């Protein structure tokens, strides 16, 4: 099983300036939740954007897609393909824009929390993928987090 997670604004606003431009703590808890224990793919962009001391993320097979030849990633597989990454029973893939589009057309769930914030789309933003008519998603109720922010989740699946 290959999933993709992710938050996003409204505006599918994923990453700006190597960094997450909000912060929702239950997202993470979230997030921990459902990759914990399994393989985590990312791009090296995203890989770059963990600090050291959070990385690599415990519990978790940390895998690192990049172009680079020998790229070391200290905790963390590197490898130069997609596919290389995707060979476990449940594979998450963490990000970011690039990584997220490379990979959904080999997804079967996408694990989306939508963050209600009028974040506009802006020239080199990373954006979330756009999910098509083969996406069959269920929709959250609106929580409002610790941080003050809305947010829900949606839980999207294909067959
Ligand atoms: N849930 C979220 O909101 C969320 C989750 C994660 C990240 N983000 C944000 O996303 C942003 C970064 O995303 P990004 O799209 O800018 O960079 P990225 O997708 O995280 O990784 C980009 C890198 O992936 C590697 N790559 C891309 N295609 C490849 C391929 N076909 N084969 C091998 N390697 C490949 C390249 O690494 P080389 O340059 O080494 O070739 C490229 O530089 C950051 O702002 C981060 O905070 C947000
Ligand atoms: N600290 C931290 C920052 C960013 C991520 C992300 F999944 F978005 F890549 C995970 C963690 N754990
Ligand atoms: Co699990
Ligand atoms: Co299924």
């Amino acid at each position: 099983m290959v999933g993709l997670i992710w938050a996003q604004a409204t505006s599918g606003v994923i990453g700006r300036g190597g960094d997450i431009p909000w912060r929702l703590p239950e997202d993470q808890a979230h997030f921990r939740e459902i990759t914990m224990g399994h393989t985590i793919v990312m791009g090296r962009r995203t890989w770059d954007s963990l600090p050291a001391k959070v990385r690599p993320l415990p519990g978790r097979r940390n895998v690192v897609l990049s172009r680079q030849a020998d790229f070391m990633a200290s905790g963390a597989e590197v490898v130069g393909s997609l596919e290389e990454a995707l060979t476990s029973p449940e594979t998450w893939v963490i990000g970011g824009g690039q990584v997220y589009a490379l990979a959904l057309p080999y997804a079967t769930r996408c694990e989306v929390t939508e963050v209600d914030i009028g974040l506009p789309r802006e020239a080199g933003d990373a954006l979330a993928p756009v999910l098509d008519e083969t996406w069959r998603g269920e929709t959250g109720e609106w929580r409002f987090s610790r941080s003050g922010l809305r947010y829900r989740l949606y839980s999207y699946h294909r067959s």
